């Protein structure tokens, strides 16, 4: 019933993983090659380069731009904020409010990878445009969204994952995205934040690994791995878009704990996302 409970016992617990990372056969049908498909089962992520051009990446951007700088426009419960000062820090459902971003979840180059991935026809469960200033960033603390779509959201299956399509250039110095490769095969329940021994026993038997790119590359992610990142006291925003994909036989119920914004999580009983192939402008 619940396969995955946490936020229940006092102790923290390292259970198995009870459902595959891959969801699909490898032949040459597939997007991506035997082995990244290897590399995303074994490290539980990938880095895709140079997918857009670079009038698709400079569209991408110029758009977020617009968007970062027009909350007027938008659906005032999903804007994320430095409180106290005015400053835009995230957009919620910008698949939804964006007719380019809705056009680049569904880019084939995306969508056909998560399918494959996922071993499904998939949909958006949250979506988010990101910006996180220079001088003043803030650290994400480490975190498996699977332990919070499934407790708080009802997400019932490890069968999702999360796509970062980097906007502004990550160094290894702006507070990059960071992951402990191999994490997503041990659930680590909660007491809802991880806890300092566990990560540590995590971080020691597979180390750190925090991927760089230019802009338009692609970190992809499964929903259980264990990530975070630091703050940034450089003048290099980091920007990205971020795209989780679930797949439809994976739809949430009821939350396996206690209730979540519909911003959040699509909660409904949702359909097939339809992709779209060709360039984006
Ligand atoms: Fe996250």
């Amino acid at each position: 019933q619940d396969l995955y409970p946490s936020r229940q016992r006092a102790d923290a617990e390292m259970r198995p993983r009870l459902d595959p990372v891959v969801h699909s056969e490898w032949t040459n049908d597939a997007p991506i090659s035997a082995r990244q498909a290897a590399a995303f089962d074994r490290d539980g992520y990938i880095v895709l380069e140079d997918i857009f051009s670079a009038d698709e990446v400079a569209f991408l951007q110029k758009a977020a731009g617009n968007l970062l700088a027009d909350p007027a426009a938008l659906d005032a419960d999903t804007i994320v904020t430095e409180p106290q000062s005015n400053e835009i820090r995230s957009i919620f459902e910008i698949h939804a409010q964006s007719p380019v971003m809705a056009r680049l979840a569904a880019d084939a180059r995306l969508a056909d990878v998560a399918r494959f991935l996922l071993g499904d026809e998939v949909y958006i469960h949250q979506s988010r445009l990101n910006y996180k200033p220079g001088f003043k960033g803030r650290e994400f603390y480490w975190h498996s969204d699977f332990e919070t779509w499934h407790v708080e959201d009802g997400m019932p299956r490890m069968r999702a994952l999360s796509m970062s399509v980097l906007l502004a250039e990550n160094t290894p110095h702006n507070g990059p995205l960071m992951v402990i490769p191999g994490s997503h095969r041990t659930y680590l329940t909660c007491v809802g934040v991880p806890d300092e021994e566990s990560l540590a026993e995590l971080a020691h038997r597979h180390g750190i690994v925090a991927p760089t790119g230019k802009p338009g590359t692609v970190i992809l992610f499964d929903c259980n791995l264990m990530h975070g990142s630091n703050g940034n006291i450089t003048p290099f925003p980091r920007a990205n878009a971020f795209l989780v994909y679930n797949a439809v036989s994976n739809r949430l119920e009821k939350p396996f704990g206690v209730e979540r914004p519909w911003f959040l999580a699509r909660r409904g009983e949702p359909a097939a996302l339809r992709v779209e192939r060709g360039p984006l402008v």
